[PDB]
């Protein structure tokens, strides 16, 4: 019922990372960030009991560690993206691999007109949101729904050189984490005509603490992986309201430097 997930798929950080790494100042600490991510790492295998598929990485690959970017998942479909960086879209051949070793329905983007961002997509367990950037087009929208016939999928314009996810999430079922600058609250509103039904919302100061992890584990609670205080406190506060909600602060502050967040660095599956 939303959020259920068995396995996550993620990718080591290479040192191409440091220095390759796209991005939209300060140098990136590559030992920190491999830090963060094995931390990151440890909380979806040893803590909320999924068993993370690791992914060796390649040195060609910059981004190889933001795997959501290459993968959209879906009850037992998995669509391959086509990413829409020309020099990410080697990343999605390890992606098709693993995703197959688990037996999963693989669509691929092939169209060469097609880009999507797995970070663009917002799915909110009755529809799916694409953001509208240089990395998503229309076309490449339009697979995600021929993929996924089940559901409705709305595009919402991005601008700037920001995906969907780096300023909003899922913090719940029917319940949206929001960020309070101006591009946010503009996207969301466009985001609640489309929809019939009426989304709840969870508005935090900071736009890239808007980006959360939820999860749903049985008999554990509803599970929510945010910003620390130290990142950013005043949207840590806003997740510390939920009382009803196992907080887990998870730190990323050397990847967000090449705009890389909590979601995009992990591939979430439930397989029943
Ligand atoms: C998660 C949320 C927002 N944006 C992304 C893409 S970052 C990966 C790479 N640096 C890039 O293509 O910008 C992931």
């Amino acid at each position: 019922a939303f959020g259920r997930a068995t396995h996550a798929v993620v990718r080591a950080l290479p040192e191409s990372l440091g220095q390759h790494a796209l991005r939209s100042g300060e140098e990136v600490d590559v030992a920190r960030a491999e830090r963060q991510h094995q931390l990151y790492v440890g909380v979806l295998g040893s803590k909320l009991g999924l068993q993370v598929v690791e992914l060796p990485a390649d040195e060609s690959l910059p981004d190889c560690v933001f795997v959501e970017d290459v993968a959209v998942v879906c009850e037992e479909t998995a669509l391959i993206t086509r990413p829409g960086a020309p020099s990410r879209r080697k990343e999605v051949d390890m992606m098709k691999e693993a995703l197959e070793k688990l037996q999963l329905n693989i669509v691929e983007m092939k169209d060469e007109n097609a880009t999507l961002d797995g970070g663009d997509v917002l799915f909110t367990g009755r529809e799916f949101f694409v953001g509208l950037s240089k990395r998503t087009n229309q076309r490449g929208a339009e697979i995600l729904a021929d993929t996924f016939k089940d559901y409705a999928v709305s595009t919402v314009p991005v601008a700037d050189g920001l995906h969907l996810k780096s300023f909003c999430s899922m913090a719940g079922p029917n319940l949206i984490a929001i960020g309070s600058s101006e591009s946010a609250q503009k996207a969301l509103k466009i985001m609640q005509q489309m929809s019939d039904h009426r989304y709840d919302k969870l508005t935090v100061p900071d736009d890239i603490a808007a980006n959360c992890i939820y999860l749903n584990i049985p008999n554990k609670g509803h599970v929510l992986l945010h910003r620390t205080p130290e990142e950013y406190p005043e949207s840590a506060k806003v997740y510390e309201k939920l009382k009803d909600h196992m907080l887990i602060p998870v730190s990323m502050s050397e990847l967000e430097k090449v705009d890389g967040l909590l979601t995009c660095c992990s591939v979430l599956i439930n397989k029943k």
